[PDB]
């Protein structure tokens, strides 16, 4: 017989749960014949059969080979932690990438116009019809075709010891005061600033509020793992523009952060979001300050006032854009690494493990798609993820600091003493002296190239280079002049007037609502008299209700006043716009024919007519309307929130 060496591969085939499904034969009656396996695992010793008149040694034959190929699966590819995207895969996948895995597939909002404010603007002659589309969504045949040409790619070619030289940058700008301080906030703090409708996973049912309601305990979880040093479940979602799950866990400060989003949205699962947050909270959201010059939690009627005050010290001053090229697809790991080294820095000895393991998913990121279509991402970062304000900033900074003493020979040390920074995510700009800044401009599309960001197409290789203040970009604004009456100056956030008119009339699927965007609008465009007025004369319409909540800003109490209190001067102060500046944003609107010739004065004498009877209106903050119509506004106190 052969059973005394069948019950040897018995004691050695891998276990199983006892099923009844089918034929579970002895550990002896195989000797017996005609029962070999179809299957292997043990039911403390029970297998499957076929009743196959299979030979007593046929059957160990076949049962080895399981145990071969069992030994075999179990003890590559598809990363060396992400394996268990394996299980979740039911489909072959249709990608046609050629540069990053793809897997398999897993079984699987339109814009409206503001009833009040486009009202106001039709009024006056501003053809809606005319104005820029600025919501517009996009195909799947077009969504997959864009992960092909922006995603599916290998890592830059970061030159040798580059990552060593940044960190020689850092090196300068670090923080001894605060080394390995940062810990987890608690759950208030965290909660606080939150959207309770975040977006959430593939695999995920709840969003980030119903996880904070009944699920914190399973957020818990994944941060302690992380902490211990395991492999969690790392995957990302991917969305396109403008889809009903783009949705940011934090406020932006302005409409500008969702337009300099990316076509494809890489984001982890809500839990996930939540166990990163509630952890590297002070790193994340960047409490204290830390990257030089990172400019997110700056609001953005002071951003060029704060600049002029530095623009100004340099005996002949000159400033330089980063257009880097779709900077979230230009990261390489050995840049996550970087920032891997910097988050340890700052954070205390129990939490590096935090940031080790959680680095090691970043690198290799299994990301599925809306249609279940599964790929593994070279590198880069998520749109999406807790750490990009906070670490492309820092990205940025440490690279450009670095092209910018590579191309003129200024050591790292001495970095501020001839220049200032300033960024946010990757956009930015950097202010010198035009000795300086003009070296750095045409080198510079060189030397950013071998560290992996290149900048864009350009002119001839030269930087965007802005001579004088008011050609600076940044956060899709620039900067405009405005006199106030006691003849200061100070620069407030310009753009073009059909871009505002366009992101003003439009929502995404309400008076009160369509009052606090007219007070958000007027913090930063009241030095263009056509949208102050607009704004002016929707938020004197039933002053009865009380603003809305959800937008940017907001107002409480007499909106005139809470203006004074954030910008430092009365909306009646406002004496005079810059005269070039202002052509330039308004010539827009004649090139559409968004507006016509009486567009102008139109918008005016409904100001004037409304402000003209006895009494306290709305309307007559503008310093011409009240000029003309012989009231003023006297306003109550009145605050600004968010």
């Amino acid at each position: 017989n052969l059973t005394p060496l069948f019950e040897e591969l018995l004691q050695q085939c891998p276990p199983g749960g006892q099923n009844k499904t089918a034929h579970m034969v002895s550990a002896y009656q195989l000797a017996q014949g005609n029962w070999m396996p179809t299957s292997c695992h043990v039911f403390m010793g029970t297998i499957s059969a076929r009743r196959t008149k299979t030979h007593p040694y046929e059957a160990y034959v076949k049962l080895r080979e399981l145990v071969e190929e069992h030994k075999m699966k179990t003890l590559s590819s598809l990363g060396k932690h992400n394996d268990w995207i394996i299980g979740k895969i039911k489909y072959q996948g249709n990608l046609r990438t050629k540069h990053m895995l793809n897997p398999g597939k897993v079984a699987e909002r339109h814009n409206v116009y503001n009833k009040t404010i486009g009202s106001v603007m039709t009024a006056t002659g501003i053809r809606l019809e005319k104005l820029p589309v600025v919501r517009a969504q996009t195909d799947t045949t077009n969504f997959h075709q864009a992960i092909r040409d922006k995603i599916d790619k290998e890592e830059n070619l970061q030159t040798p010891g580059l990552h060593k030289k940044l960190m020689e940058v850092f090196n300068a700008l670090k923080r001894p005061e605060l080394e390995s301080s940062y810990d987890a906030v608690e759950w208030e703090e965290l909660e606080r600033g939150i959207n309770r409708k975040g977006a959430a996973g593939f695999f995920e049912r709840k969003n980030i509020g119903e996880i904070l309601d009944s699920e914190k305990n399973k957020v818990e979880e994944i941060i302690d793992n992380l902490k211990k040093g395991r492999n969690i479940k790392y995957y990302e979602t991917a969305i396109p523009k403008n889809e009903k799950r783009d949705v940011n866990d934090d406020w932006t400060a302005g409409d500008f952060v969702d337009e300099k989003k990316p076509r494809v949205i890489q984001y982890p699962e809500a839990k996930t979001r939540l166990a990163i947050t509630k952890v590297m909270y002070k790193w994340v959201k960047q409490k204290p300050v830390v990257i030089p010059g990172y400019e997110g939690k700056t609001p953005l009627f002071q951003i060029f006032d704060k600049v002029k005050k530095e623009w100004d010290q340099f005996q002949n001053p000159v400033a330089v854009s980063f257009d880097t090229k779709a900077w979230d697809t230009q990261v390489t790991t050995k840049d996550l690494e970087l920032i891997k080294d910097i988050q340890k820095y700052y954070f205390k000895k129990k939490w590096h493990k935090f940031i080790d393991t959680l680095t090691m998913h970043m690198t290799e990121v299994p990301v599925i798609c809306a249609d279940g279509e599964v790929y593994i991402r070279k590198g880069q970062r998520g749109s999406g993820q807790p750490d990009t304000s906070a670490g492309n900033s820092m990205l940025n900074v440490l690279t450009m600091v670095y092209a910018f003493c590579e191309a003129t020979g200024v050591p790292y040390k001495s970095f501020d003493r001839v220049a200032k920074i300033h960024v946010c995510g990757d956009d930015g700009f950097l202010i010198t002296e035009r000795a300086l800044g003009e070296k750095f401009a045409s080198k510079g599309v060189q030397i950013l190239y071998a560290a992996g960001k290149p900048q864009k197409i350009t002119e001839g290789d030269k930087m965007k280079v802005a001579y004088q203040f008011d050609d600076i970009e940044f956060c899709s604004h620039t900067p405009i002049q405005v006199r106030w009456s006691d003849n200061t100056s100070s620069y407030m956030p310009g753009r073009n007037t059909t871009t505002i008119l366009a992101k003003m009339a439009t929502r995404l699927d309400t008076i009160a609502y369509e009052k606090a965007v007219a007070f958000s609008f007027l913090l930063m465009y009241s030095w263009n008299p056509l949208i102050r007025r607009i704004c002016l004369l929707v938020l004197s319409t039933e002053l009865q209700v009380k603003p809305g909540k959800s937008t940017t800003y907001y107002y409480e109490g007499d909106p005139i006043s809470a203006y004074k209190e954030v910008i430092g001067h009365n909306l009646f102060d406002l004496k005079r716009t810059s005269f070039e500046k202002l052509a330039k944003l308004n010539l827009s609107m004649s090139v559409l024919g968004a507006w016509t010739r009486h567009t102008s004065k139109r918008l005016l004498q409904d100001c004037v007519n409304m402000g003209v009877k006895e009494g306290n209106w709305l309307v007559n903050a503008d310093r011409l309307v009240s000029s003309k119509t012989g009231n003023r506004y006297i306003p109550g106190e009145g605050h600004t929130l968010q």
